[PDB]
């Protein structure tokens, strides 16, 4: 129903999405970094590496404004809501069956935006916006 972006909505802040979890105790962490310097870090229980990324891009969209540029490392969070905006209203399309409820509520926030970017990068070691984020979230929930 929706275009996401082609390229970054430039003047609008972005946020560095990352989650983690741990398999042995369904223990995870999901949050968010900005270039305008806020941070959140909330703590799960009962969930997945998937869903703790996929919880993050909530976060953003919840905390964000009308405008957001979003970098996540999570190939299947961004490719679970690209192939759901693409194939809603269309044939042939039947509803992934794991974290179906999550990835609903998100879909519910990004209609309500203006513009999103959404943007996958690999996990990589630095000191930017997706390296800062994945110490948040692995801090007491996986070695680093
Ligand atoms: N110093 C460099 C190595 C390093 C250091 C610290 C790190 O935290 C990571 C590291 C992440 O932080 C991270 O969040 C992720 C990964 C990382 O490797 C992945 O690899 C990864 C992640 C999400 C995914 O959905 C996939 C998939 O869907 O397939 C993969 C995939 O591997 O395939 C993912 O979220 C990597
Ligand atoms: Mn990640
Ligand atoms: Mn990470
Ligand atoms: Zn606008
Ligand atoms: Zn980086």
């Amino acid at each position: 129903m929706y275009q996401l972006e082609k390229e970054p909505i430039v003047g609008a802040e972005t946020f560095y999405v990352d989650g983690a979890a741990n398999r042995e105790t369904k223990l995870g962490k999901a949050g968010y970094v900005t270039n305008r310097g806020r941070q959140k870090v909330v703590t799960l229980t009962d969930t997945t590496n998937q869903k703790t990324e996929l919880q993050a891009i909530y976060l953003a969209l919840q905390d964000s404004g009308l405008e957001v540029n979003i970098v996540t490392d999570s190939q299947y969070a961004l490719g679970i809501i690209t192939q759901w905006i693409h194939n809603w209203k269309k044939r042939g399309w039947k509803t992934p069956v794991k974290n179906v409820d999550l990835v609903n509520q998100i879909i519910e926030q990004l209609i309500k935006k203006e513009k999103v970017y959404l943007a996958w990068v690999p996990a990589h070691k630095g000191i930017g916006g997706n390296e800062q984020v994945d110490k948040l979230v692995s801090a007491g929930i996986r070695k680093v």
